[PDB]
């Protein structure tokens, strides 16, 4: 849950 999953929900997002 770092920022490397905050990417991954902006690239999820």
């Amino acid at each position: 849950e770092e920022g490397g999953d905050v990417d991954d929900l902006l690239d999820m997002i």
